[PDB]
């Protein structure tokens, strides 16, 4: 597997976890109202070790770039201003986010034509699967 497989405009079909994993990170509730009924397109590019992620919906719209490998700061769609890495490991995209001596992970992977997106903070965990928009 590869990071290049990973790529294209994928479109939330299933979400578990959502809410539970927004009240791990401690976000207020209007965002977790609009997180309920959001669901974004997430685009993804590679250029070598250059990724872009962007999101896109009516409620939420956010993107980042990276180098893999190297930590960076993101600004999360609540708004924390995380240190950030990417690194595509054991066929799975893994975006790995610090704050204020907190931690979440979130790994993005294909399983059977399917973008599976987990993330996890504390063992607080929100399972998204995505289709490809083509």
């Amino acid at each position: 597997a590869t990071v290049q497989q990973l790529e294209g405009r994928w479109r939330l079909v299933d979400s578990k976890g959502f809410d539970e994993y927004m009240k791990e990170l401690g976000v207020g509730i209007a965002l977790r109202k609009m997180g309920a009924m959001a669901k974004p397109d997430c685009i993804i590019t590679c250029d070598g070790k250059n990724l872009t992620i962007k999101t896109e919906s009516t409620l939420k719209t956010t993107q980042f770039s990276c180098t893999l490998g190297e930590k960076f700061e993101e600004t999360t769609a609540d708004g924390r201003k995380t240190q950030t890495v990417c690194n595509f490991t054991d066929g799975a995209l893994v975006q790995h986010q610090e704050w204020d001596g907190k931690e979440s992970t979130i790994t993005r992977k294909l399983k059977d034509g399917k973008l599976v997106v987990e993330c996890v903070m504390n063992n607080v965990t929100c399972t998204r699967i995505y289709e490809k928009v083509e």
